């Protein structure tokens, strides 16, 4: 079974053909592309090895970022895992692996490793989901020489939750990124600045991950599968010394689906011993990491299993950080979109199975690194159709055509709102500057 995660079908890469592709080249600025990986491996793939790397097609260990976001881009169509958004083996990847498990680890600069990308790897566009607080004039005009020679360059606005500038996002020549989620509601930790340019899906992103390095979660009920849906494992984090370590539950628990009711900020659970317990979330992260409440709410009842779902302040799929301080939260808990919390009450008292699986190839990540590669996936898709246009002219098609998001007009937040790729492309296919 194959599965289309919701940033795929929210930019419209879904409804367009990537069977022209092979004209384009995409270059990966990152940590290493997992080529073992059964969705990544028969792509048109290639890298530039890099002494302080090792092979860009080995990651190495915990250092999966490079192919999740690789995922998002080209994710195989076979049936299996997902797609990205150029999923039949088309569109030319090239890898320049700067991150080892370690950190930094390229043995020059970002510069020179756009440099590989363009002279190596013939990139016609390059996508770093990556940044930096510095800036400097030779880096400034480096790129901007790529970009005026004809290179699309796309970069991250960062994850710092304040209005700092990411580099190279925050250079005129670069699109600088922001996360939105499923409800294309702006990302509380994407950063805001008048750079920002366009949004992309940034939260609860589903995608490959160096094989054995996933998670996954999974809600049965009548022999049928919630995945689709989005299922998120809680992200559980628990005291670790001076600070907090992850201590993911990956188990299953069965029994009843039973509801624990929030009255204002009161919870209404009752018994929920041999059950598995559906609680609406109470509160948001942000300034604080409230999901452990509505959580706790459910195993103090002594749920064996928990399933909580978004609030109407933000419906769309969360992937929050669990802090469980006291260590309570010891069975599978997942979070779920509001929509799919409503549907299921309406399965309430049937028999569900609630579980998280470890040691997985696919994982949900969160970040504004997650939504670059929805965009310039979508660049280079949209952009195969007309090749003769040139970079600079792309990127005002992509920002024209973005469905304008939270506040009218250009913001911050959003830049000029979520990438649409059907809209982009009808707009080139007028001409290379639209109608
Ligand atoms: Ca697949
Ligand atoms: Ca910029
Ligand atoms: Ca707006």
């Amino acid at each position: 079974a194959e599965t289309t995660p919701w940033g795929q079908t929210f930019v419209g890469a879904t409804v367009l053909s990537d069977s022209q592709a092979g004209n384009r080249t995409i270059c990966i600025i990152d940590s290493g592309y997992d080529r073992s990986h059964n969705d990544l491996n028969a792509n048109n793939v290639t890298g530039t090895n890099n002494s302080g790397t090792g092979n860009w097609y080995q990651p190495g260990n915990n250092n999966a970022h490079g192919t999740h976001v690789a995922g998002t881009i080209a994710a195989i169509a076979n049936n299996e895992g997902v797609v990205g958004v150029m999923p039949n083996q088309n569109a030319n990847i090239h890898i320049v692996k700067v991150f080892n498990e370690a950190g930094w680890g390229y043995s020059s600069s970002l510069v020179a490793a756009i440099d590989t990308c363009v002279n190596s790897g013939g990139a016609n566009v390059v996508t770093m989901s990556l940044g930096g607080s510095g800036s400097t004039t030779t880096e400034r005009n480096a790129l901007n020489t790529h970009y005026n020679n004809g290179v699309l360059l796309i970069a991250a606005a960062g994850n710092a939750g304040d209005s700092s500038y990411s580099y190279p996002a925050s250079y005129d020549s670069v699109m600088s990124v922001a996360a939105v989620d499923s409800n294309l509601d702006h990302a509380a930790f994407s950063q805001y600045t008048d750079q920002v340019e366009i949004s992309g899906p940034g939260e609860a992103i589903l995608s490959t991950v160096t094989v054995g390095e996933g998670r996954l979660a999974d809600i049965t009920i009548g022999g049928q599968s919630y995945f689709s849906n989005g299922v998120v494992p809680h992200n559980r984090l628990t005291p670790s010394g001076t600070s907090y370590a992850p201590a993911p539950i990956n188990a299953s628990a069965t029994g009843a689906l039973a509801e624990c009711t929030v009255n204002g900020t009161s919870f209404s659970c009752g018994n929920m011993a041999n059950k598995i317990c559906l609680v609406e979330r109470v509160g948001n992260q942000g300034s604080s990491y409230p999901e452990i409440n509505s959580t706790k709410a459910c195993k103090t009842a002594g749920a064996k299993g928990i399933i909580v779902y978004s609030n109407s302040a933000l419906p769309g799929l969360q992937n929050p950080f669990l802090v469980d301080a006291n260590s309570d939260i010891t069975v599978p808990s997942v979070s779920v979109d509001r929509a799919t919390g409503l549907a299921l009450k309406a399965k309430l008292g049937q028999s569900t199975t609630v579980s998280n699986q470890g040691n997985q190839d696919y994982e949900y990540y969160n970040g504004t690194s997650m939504a670059t590669p929805h965009v310039s996936g979508v660049a280079t898709l949209v952009w195969s159709y007309h090749p003769e246009c040139s970079a600079s002219q792309v990127r005002a098609a992509l920002n024209a055509t973005a469905d304008d998001l939270s506040v009218a007009g250009r913001d911050n937040q959003t830049g000029y709102g979520m990438i649409n790729a059907v809209a982009a492309k009808a707009y080139l296919d007028e001409s290379c500057t639209g109608p």
